[PDB]
């Protein structure tokens, strides 16, 4: 037997396995669906970014009722290190009120102040060079960035010149410099912290910082290329798991843990393990003939992501070099790759297609003249209208609680609802951080090789379109500001300056929005059981003993920011919770 078995070797699972195996008396088995990465350039080198190397195959959404019934390919990692292995390395904490709100939903021990020690413990920040900090407007507060923890993060050591135009344009339209976006607020523009190891200017993914770093430990066991297919019980006690080869060989193996089973299989994986195991909504489990171990209607409910919109541009006077120089100028690309190979300088330190700066804004910063109209519309509408009729009443109660918390965030000048980015080339990105829409992820069969049904339900809550239209208009203001006008941008079809009304703009958005930036969360939510929760404040699955959820399935709702930094810090926190319960060193 092992002390602990962890299902999924992504950010959360490897962070937890690392910390638990600090005690040589504790043995851990991590079972991971994907393989070990091969250290290929597309993983290690930011400018060679090739995320598609390790996407989970064969996942498609249902037709999206709020997006003209489009079906989309679903993106999530299948690799040791999970999303950290293949993500764009953007390393950002949420805002204070995200964590405070999670506590106020009925979760003792959750707040910004309780998470800050774990953010610090998780990481080592390496400052940029002084010349780059001064030239680039890079600032930080060293008092709230960790100096001793495993996750290395820093910045690229270069910026494209057009990023200066965009910074100044953003400041011209009311997005000022942010001292430190890791300090719990991020209203304006800042350099993107990047999960890069500055010694080699390579990706610091969880495979490296929470497995390779400690891989001499005989008590830290990994089994790549295998799927956890079921949790095994003795009564209501979780005692082990069944696993199969990911590749579909007709073989099943049982393995047992003396203390606990931890699920770390991600927003789209954890609810499937639970449902196949009889932990889930009795209606679904009964329809598939699965015996009910714990009747939890929240499992696979409450799916959230952070939608994205790519706006195309043409320019009369764009500045050289820019990110698109790497794809259209073989001489520039070769010279930048030679520069990286020699002295680790230049464009290849930036994740391909990204720039170095970004902006985040509250609803009142996006829409100073109309945010109170959006809040009124959202306040007037019953929470229940965002969910199908016959949604479990407990799940509706938890959604109403989340919705009330998010409407307080809409009123708050210090909480973000949207992100704007320009990579310096032919497109800008606008991200909707705080959707009120909620989706589902449900098994369709008892076959553990069958994809679940994934329905994002993007844009089903009509408030989302009002927020997202306001974010689009703020992006347009940046591109129309003096410092950007000198590059001669214009929106290209299917957008364009000739789309002036909300109706005109949103009809194109409805056709172009991507439901997902692979930020899937919240499908095994940490809320009281009577609010449709799946886990307690200690991340224990209701109705069973010895079973926790570590991956971002547990989150109640999306952050003002992208998930990775909090995925690491939440696993650091949970490792201490588990150590305390079991008296571990
Ligand atoms: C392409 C892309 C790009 C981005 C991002 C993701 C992706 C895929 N994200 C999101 C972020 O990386 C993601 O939210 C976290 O990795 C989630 O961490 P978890 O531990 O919850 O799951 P994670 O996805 O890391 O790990 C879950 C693991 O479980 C495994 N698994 C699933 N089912 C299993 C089963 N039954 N048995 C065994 N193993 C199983 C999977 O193979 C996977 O490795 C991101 N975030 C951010 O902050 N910055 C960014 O730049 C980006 N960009
Ligand atoms: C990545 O973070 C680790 C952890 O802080 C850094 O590791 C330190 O490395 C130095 C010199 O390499 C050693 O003297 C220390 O013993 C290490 N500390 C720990 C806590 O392991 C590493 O330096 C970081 N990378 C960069 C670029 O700073
Ligand atoms: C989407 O499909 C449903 C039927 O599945 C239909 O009622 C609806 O009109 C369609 N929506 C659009 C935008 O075409
Ligand atoms: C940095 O900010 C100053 C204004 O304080 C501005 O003049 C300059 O262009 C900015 N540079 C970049 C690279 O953002
Ligand atoms: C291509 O890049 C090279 C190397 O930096 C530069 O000298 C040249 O002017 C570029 N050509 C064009 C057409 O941009
Ligand atoms: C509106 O602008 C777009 C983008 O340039 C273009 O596709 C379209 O033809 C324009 N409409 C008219 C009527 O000119
Ligand atoms: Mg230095």
């Amino acid at each position: 037997n092992y002390t602990f078995i962890i299902a999924g070797g992504g950010i959360s699972g490897l962070t937890l396995a690392d910390r638990l195996t600090e005690d040589p008396r504790v043995t851990v088995l991590v079972i991971e669906a994907g393989p070990l990465d091969r250290g290929e350039d597309g993983i290690l080198v930011p400018g060679a970014f090739s995320p598609w190397l390790y996407f989970w195959p064969g996942l498609v959404s249902t037709p999206q009722a709020g997006l003209n019934n489009r079906t989309v390919d679903v993106i999530t990692a299948q690799v040791v290190g999970g999303g950290s292995t293949i993500n764009a390395m953007v390393y950002l904490r949420g805002d204070k009120d995200d964590y405070d709100s999670w506590g106020a939903l009925g979760n003792p021990g959750w707040s910004w102040n309780s998470m800050l020690p774990y953010f610090i413990k998780s990481e080592t920040f390496t400052p940029p060079s002084p010349e780059l900090a001064a030239a680039g407007n890079i600032t930080w507060d060293g008092s709230i960035r960790g100096r001793s923890g495993p996750v290395n993060y820093s910045y690229p050591n270069y910026f494209f010149p057009g990023s200066e135009n965009w910074w100044n344009a953003a400041n011209e339209v009311g997005l000022p410099p942010v001292k430190d976006p890791m300090a719990g607020s991020k209203q304006g523009v800042f350099w993107i912290p990047s999960a890069i190891d500055a010694r080699t200017m390579t990706r610091s993914h969880a495979r490296r910082n929470h497995y390779d770093r400690v891989s001499s430990r005989p008590n830290y066991h990994i089994l790549p290329s295998h799927l956890v297919s079921k949790i095994l019980f003795r009564g209501k006690q979780a005692i082990g798991v069944s696993y199969i080869p990911t590749s579909g060989g007709n073989t099943t193996t049982n393995v047992y843990a003396s203390k606990e089973i931890t699920l770390a299989a991600g927003g789209l994986g954890t609810p499937k393990i639970l449902q196949l195991s009889g932990i889930g909504p009795r209606k679904l489990l009964n329809e598939l003939g699965i015996p009910v171990i714990s009747d939890l209607p929240g499992v696979g409910q409450n799916l959230q992501d952070q939608p994205t919109l790519t706006i195309p541009y043409t320019f009369t006077n764009n500045v050289f070099p820019n990110t698109d120089s790497l794809t259209t100028n073989a001489t520039y690309n070769a010279e930048q790759r030679a520069l990286y190979d020699s002295s680790k300088q230049g464009a290849y330190t930036i994740v391909n297609s990204l720039s170095t700066n970004i902006g985040v804004m509250s609803l009142q910063r996006a829409a100073p003249k109309s945010y109170r109209q959006i809040i009124a519309a959202a306040r007037a509408r019953s929470a229940s209208l965002s969910l199908p009729p016959g949604t479990d009443p407990a799940v509706i109660r938890g959604y109403q609680a989340q919705r009330n918390a998010i409407l307080k965030q809409f009123e708050n000048p210090n909480v973000g609802v949207g992100t704007v980015h320009w990579g310096t080339g032919s497109s800008a990105l606008v991200y909707h951080l705080k959707p009120l829409s909620r989706g589902t992820v449900n098994i369709r069969s008892t076959n553990p090789l069958d994809a679940p049904e994934i329905d994002y339900r993007t844009g089903t809550d009509p408030i989302d379109a009002q927020v997202y239209t306001s974010l689009f208009r703020k992006n347009r203001e940046i591109f129309n500001a003096p410092s950007m006008r000198v590059l001669g941008p214009s929106e290209a079809a299917p957008f364009g300056a000739n789309l002036t009304t909300d109706e005109e703009i949103y009809a194109v958005m409805r056709e172009l929005i991507n439901p997902s930036n692979a930020h899937q969360c919240c499908t095994a939510a940490m809320m009281p059981k009577d609010m449709g929760g799946v886990v307690s404040s200690e991340q224990k699955v209701y109705g069973v003993q010895g079973l926790r959820v570590a991956d971002i399935s547990f989150w109640p709702f999306q952050l003002s920011g992208s998930p990775m930094a909090t995925a690491y810090a939440g696993a650091e926190r949970l490792a201490d919770v588990i150590k305390k319960e079991h008296r571990l060193a």
